């Protein structure tokens, strides 16, 4: 049909615009704590902390499957980075202060892409 066909334009530009949010998001990470999963080699008990996981390498994969239906789903992926960093580290270590700062420099642009995702349509 020919509204599947518009919609699927529809998706396949919010998952244009998400990968351009993706990539300021990750920008605010130059240190590149959050690019990869956290290794169960490396932090054997992880799961026993953390229930979801999340990082950019995996939020990308899904985001190119358009795997994003709108950018409620996307921000929940954002903020389980952060907030899995922020439970499993110490205040007082690099990686939580990581996420403070990918949190509070990551609000500027997600409220930009909201305003766009509603004017856009
Ligand atoms: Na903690």
């Amino acid at each position: 049909s020919m509204e599947q066909v518009a919609m699927e334009l529809r998706l396949t530009e919010l998952t244009r615009l998400l990968r351009s949010v993706l990539d300021q998001l990750q920008d605010k990470d130059p240190a590149r704590i959050f690019a990869q999963p956290v290794s169960l080699k490396e932090v054997p008990d992880y799961l026993d902390h953390i229930k979801h996981p999340m990082d950019f390498a995996t939020m990308r994969k899904r985001l190119e499957a358009q795997g994003y239906k709108n950018l409620h789903e996307f921000e929940e992926d954002f903020d389980l980075i952060i907030d899995n960093c922020m439970k499993y580290n110490a205040r007082d270590t690099v990686f939580y202060r990581a996420a403070v700062r990918l949190r509070d420099q990551g609000g500027v642009v997600l409220r930009q892409a909201r305003r766009e995702v509603d004017s856009i349509g």
